[PDB]
């Protein structure tokens, strides 16, 4: 009913290993429903290389859980069995339900493989370092507990095309198969970045590129997917990630979201994948979190008005999914860029307020990440998922103008009672500014829903109201 979408990713690195995530998931369900949030993205639900890995290590795409594999029949998040109990909870209050895709890699091989490999420049995977010579890899992969349900296709070294360890001799090294190339088109960083972490599939072999087709299919029919959150796919030839998800949405009768996860720093790469994409995804705006982090680190000085310079969203916001951290960027992790306490409610309020991009609310963020003791923001948050589900509607005019104290409004909409709000803040020394928000809420008087501003503005004539601001801080008036 025209109502703003939320996602949220509902899981963070340091999650309890308790196998209780599923069930939590099945219970926070009309909580977060009723919170704003309308569509969840789970963590990788297939077996990964042990029972406490995140997902990316992944092992077996048909073990969501339910094979006693790699030590454990259950995954870090729980069963199969409380996987779909929660699925269904979600359905029920209509939260859409996208699955986290891992494709890029395997590990956890079963066994090694005699294969013969040279050793490549890291920095330039296009260079060799070394002459041919025969490795041991762990390429041989049998899923032996499934027992062949679901599919009985075995992966072997021929299908990948290199691995960063040599088992024979044991030593780390960059290893592409001799007589097979890094996969093409993908990001250029580093040469070629096809290889980053695993056994490193090589999607030029028909028979893989039908396989994960075929497994893509059963996931989302087994699951009854809404969506993917498409992984590592810089990494992956840009070719099939779009053939894929073609081939995918052929096959299902529901609409299908499509967030793929390109990590660069860089609007350009993004905008070149989605021109090979053919627009038929959005991507998680990368650069936009990143000008966060250089806020949070930078403080005051930095100017907000390049706040949303260089983001996905400011130039195709149809097509970004907006976000302040993930798993991969807290404190830490592998893509680190951890946006502080103090600016984290700003930026918040700038993906969760604003027309463009859909937004997507960070696990870590609202329940806390205990591991690093960061604390639960979900009261910041809620009130601000509150603005975006019932005030962030109709014409919005933005005031990019002072290089603290910055500004934009929504003049709301006819058809979503008292809605429209203006969100006001600075990144230093608070202040106030005089905005529009629609010649048809004169005579209102607006108040602060974060409560960081007593202020009461009153709308003039004229649909103009003068709001406030402290220093470092963040407030969003709304009809209330
Ligand atoms: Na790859
Ligand atoms: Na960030
Ligand atoms: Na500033």
């Amino acid at each position: 009913d025209g109502l703003n979408g939320t996602m949220m990713q509902y899981y963070e690195w340091h999650l309890e290993n308790d196998g209780q995530h599923w069930n939590r998931l099945h219970d926070d369900a009309a909580a977060l429903s009723d919170a704003g949030i309308t569509a969840i993205w789970i963590p990788p639900a297939y077996k990964g290389n042990s029972q406490a890995d995140v997902g990316y290590g992944a092992y077996d795409l048909y073990d969501l859980g339910e094979f006693n594999q790699k030590g454990t029949v259950r995954t870090k998040y729980g069963t199969k069995a409380q996987l779909e109990r929660a699925i269904g909870s979600l359905k029920s209050n209509d939260i859409n339900v996208y699955g986290d895709v891992v494709m890029n890699h395997k590990m956890g091989a079963d066994f090694t493989e005699a294969v013969q490999a040279v050793q490549v420049n890291p920095t330039n995977r296009w260079q060799d370092i070394s002459g041919a010579y025969t490795i041991d890899a762990w390429t041989g992969f049998d899923f032996s507990g499934r027992n062949n349900a679901y599919s009985d296709f075995k992966w072997r070294w021929f299908h990948f095309n290199g691995v960063d360890w040599d088992q024979r001799y044991q030593e780390n090294h960059i290893f592409r198969f001799a007589n097979t190339n890094w996969n093409w088109r993908v990001d250029e960083e580093n040469g070629n970045y096809d290889y980053l972490l695993g056994s490193n599939i090589d999607f030029s072999h028909p028979e893989v590129q039908d396989e994960l087709k075929d497994w893509g299919s059963w996931f989302t029919d087994e699951l009854d997917l809404d969506g993917y959150r498409l992984d590592a796919i810089k990494h992956i030839p840009f070719w099939y990630t779009s053939d894929w998800v073609r081939h995918q949405r052929n096959e299902a009768d529901q609409d299908l979201f499509v967030v793929g996860e390109y990590w660069k720093d860089d609007v350009g790469a993004l905008e070149f994948y989605l021109d090979e994409m053919n627009w038929e995804m959005s991507l998680f705006d990368v650069p936009l979190n990143y000008n966060f982090y250089r806020a949070s680190q930078q403080g005051g000085s930095y100017d907000m008005r390049n706040i949303l310079r260089g983001s996905l969203v400011e130039a195709h916001p149809m097509h970004a999914v907006t976000f302040v951290d993930n798993h991969d960027t807290q404190p830490g992790e592998s893509l680190e860029s951890w946006v502080a306490d103090w600016f984290k409610p700003l930026a918040y309020a700038t993906i969760l307020t604003r027309e463009g991009g859909y937004p997507n609310v960070f696990y870590g963020d609202y329940y806390g990440i205990p591991n690093d003791n960061i604390s639960a923001k979900k009261d910041m948050i809620d009130e601000l998922l509150d603005a975006r589900q019932n005030y962030a509607y109709g014409t919005q005019h933005d005031y990019f103008d002072h290089w603290d104290v910055v500004g934009w409004t929504r003049e709301g909409s006819s058809s979503r009672p008292n809605s429209g709000l203006a969100t006001i803040m600075s990144n230093g020394p608070g202040g106030s500014k005089w905005m529009y928000v629609g010649r048809q809420n004169a005579g209102q008087t607006w108040t602060d829903l974060t409560g960081n501003n007593g202020a009461s503005v009153t709308i003039n004539g004229d649909g103009w109201g003068e709001f406030f601001t402290n220093g470092g801080s963040v407030s969003v008036y709304v009809n209330q």
